[PDB]
């Protein structure tokens, strides 16, 4: 790592052409140069790069992922004064905290929302249970209800997870992580019907991010699921579109997992005071947010004054509505298996190689195994089992703290 610059890592679907102007206006004061890079799969080779000492200064990801990196110690703590933390919301710190350490700087927060062509459709609908109905109908003029991206389980689980299925279980603001919910009842039923469109031709098996991007803003479906970052391309495309609340699907409203985009430091940077200085100054102002957001759209910001403004939008509020129905990522280091496991079955059962039985029965076994972590209790004098976190903090506390010692509460920390 370069000594006296910075290097930034961004997943490509957000607006880093933006962020590459915060780059340079950092540069213009400081003389600091600022280079911003998007690699593919930059979730999953900056573990590898960083344990050797290699990599950016900061990485730009989603929050779930985070936990992992902390637990193999690639990620500097990071230390804002309380002056900058009320700067930001609390929601949103909550999401980087990792054992009791914040080990990012919260950005954006990202939720799934029903997009759809106000041309086309002038009522969205708001159950699952009558898209085929709709594509039935909308067939009739050569047209379709509904393309999204079946190749990633992040655009999927929000109906996996409408009637009941879950990741981790969740109680008094802790995980269970002995207790996954991938082949239960409710997951079983929200997938068998996602398959059932593609059965009954309502969608097509391979449909992948850039082919219902592509389908949505060409005007041939009406509908798409998508976040914040797709609005850039369906701006600058002629459609006529609204953002809403993702349809309910037996009553149950759909859930989708809620992402806090995260900027995290590499432990090993030569440069953790101007990274510090990048993104509390010069990141985190209204000034900068509006040159990202502007590039590619990010959400509700952490940062109050500029989300202040952002607020009237009724994408933004759209984008709310569904956050609030769904529930927070968790970030502990489990998290990632768990994402492998539901890719495979989402795929399989969709493309036909397995039936959802076999798929989430495969998944919630493959995910479990890998799933031995101990009581962060200093008191124990030696390594205390358990498989409970605390929400808040991602903190993990033995069954026995769990119940007699009233340390770690859902209302407060
Ligand atoms: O598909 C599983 C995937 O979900 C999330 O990735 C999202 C990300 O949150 C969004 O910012 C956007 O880039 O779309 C991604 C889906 O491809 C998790 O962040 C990620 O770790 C997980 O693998
Ligand atoms: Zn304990
Ligand atoms: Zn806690």
């Amino acid at each position: 790592i370069e000594e006296g610059k910075l290097v930034i890592w961004i997943n490509g679907d957000k607006g880093y052409n933006g962020l590459a102007e915060v780059g340079k206006k950092f540069e213009k004061d400081t003389g600091i140069k600022v280079t911003v890079e998007h690699p593919d799969k930059l979730e999953e080779k900056f573990p590898q790069v960083a344990a050797t000492g290699d990599g950016p200064d900061i990485i730009f990801w989603a929050h779930d992922r985070f936990g992992g990196y902390a637990q193999s110690g690639l990620l500097a703590e990071i230390t804002p004064d309380k002056a900058f933390q009320d700067k930001l919301y609390p929601f949103t710190w909550d999401a980087v905290r990792y054992n009791g350490k914040l080990i990012a700087y919260p950005i954006a927060v990202e939720a799934l929302s029903l997009i759809y062509n106000k041309d086309l459709l002038p009522n969205p609908p708001k159950t699952w249970e009558e898209i085929p109905a709709l594509d039935k109908e909308l067939k009739a003029k050569g047209k379709s209800a509904l393309m999204f991206n079946l190749q990633e389980p992040y655009f999927t689980w929000p109906l996996i997870a409408a009637d009941g299925g879950y990741a981790f279980k969740y109680e008094n603001g802790k995980y269970d992580i002995k207790d996954v919910g991938v082949d239960n009842a409710g997951a079983k039923a929200g997938l068998t019907f996602l398959v059932d469109l593609i059965k009954n031709k309502h969608m097509n098996a391979d449909t992948d991010y850039s082919i219902a991007e592509a389908a949505f803003n060409k005007g041939e479906t009406a509908m798409t699921i998508n976040g914040p970052w797709a609005w850039s391309n369906i701006d600058t495309s002629k459609v006529n579109y609204g953002v809403t609340v993702l349809p309910t699907f037996k009553g149950q409203p759909s859930k989708p997992f809620v992402g806090v985009l995260s900027a995290g430091i590499n432990a090993a940077s030569p440069n953790k005071e101007l990274a510090k200085e990048f993104l509390e100054n010069y990141l985190l102002t209204d000034e900068g947010l509006e040159a990202v957001n502007k590039d590619k759209p990010l959400g509700a910001v952490a940062l109050k004054s500029y989300e202040e403004e952002l607020a009237k939008d009724p994408r933004i509020a759209a984008t709310m509505e569904n956050a609030q129905k769904g529930e927070i990522m968790p970030n502990i280091p489990q998290m990632s298996a768990f994402w492998y496991a539901v890719r495979t079955a989402v795929i399989n059962a969709a493309s036909g190689r397995q039936t959802v039985d076999e798929a989430l029965k495969d998944a919630q076994t493959n995910a479990a195994a890998e799933f031995n972590i101990f009581c962060s209790n200093p008191n124990h004098r030696t390594p205390t089992l358990t498989s409970i976190y605390c929400r808040g903090c991602s903190k993990p506390l033995c069954a026995s703290c769990v119940l007699l010692d009233s340390s770690h509460s859902e209302l407060k920390c």
